């Protein structure tokens, strides 16, 4: 379960990533649901572009707590919002640092 296609979402509806490299392993499920409104995905394993860039000018508000907690972004794009929550410790961040862009 994984998808690295970013610009393909643009071809479908709208962009939500930067034309870099997205690593959406577990968030691959979330992205599908994120298109609807805003969805939280438990056990995320993505790394979007290394840095989260929607590409579309959004509202820069957001409450990111921890990786092992939900992040409640108030970014209004032309796609949807991403909420991720890992039930595992932020120890996953070590891989995530590398997985920034595989």
């Amino acid at each position: 379960h994984m998808t690295f296609c970013l610009e393909t979402y643009l071809q479908q509806s709208g962009e939500y990533e930067i034309h870099m490299k997205r690593a959406g392993f577990r968030e691959c499920a979330a992205m599908i649901e994120k298109k609807a409104r805003r969805v939280v995905h438990i056990k995320p394993g993505e790394k979007i572009l290394g840095a989260r860039i929607i590409g579309i000018p959004p509202v820069p508000i957001g409450i990111d707590e921890e990786r092992s907690t939900v992040m409640i972004p108030y970014t209004k794009p032309c796609y949807g919002t991403a909420v991720v929550e890992l039930p595992v410790d932020p120890e996953e961040i070590e891989r995530i640092l590398e997985v920034a862009e595989p």
